[PDB]
């Protein structure tokens, strides 16, 4: 259960421990913050996809070639962000341990708080 640095469009930056393949939902619950969805998600996520900021997406996309089957995966990708690769609901992962990336949702906050 590493930590991920979420940067905001205003220049701010939030800090909240993320999980493996777990969405921000798991955080909204721990932070007892007004969330919307009520989706427990999952408790056991392994060998999940990868999700990195949109600044690295262009790098990993050019560093890795896509085959007839790979490139086809994009044609099926619907609703996913341009920052999430081989994903579905954009779920963070420990893979970003000690790395800075942009949050999946469109939320933002700068005020410091000591959640439970």
């Amino acid at each position: 259960m590493p930590l991920i640095t979420f940067i905001s469009p205003d220049g701010s930056r939030k800090t909240y421990e993320a999980y493996d393949g777990e969405t921000l939902l798991s955080l909204a619950h721990r932070n007892n913050v007004d969330l919307e969805g009520a989706c427990e998600g999952s408790l056991a996520c392994s060998t999940c996809h990868v999700i990195i900021d949109p600044s690295w997406y262009d790098i990993v996309e050019q560093h890795n070639e896509i085959s007839d089957e790979e490139n086809d995966m994009l044609d099926l990708a619907f609703g996913l962000t341009d920052t999430s690769r081989l994903g579905c609901q954009i779920i963070l992962t420990k893979e970003l341990d000690g790395l800075c990336v942009i949050l999946p949702t469109e939320t933002r906050n700068i005020s410091f708080v000591k959640n439970s």
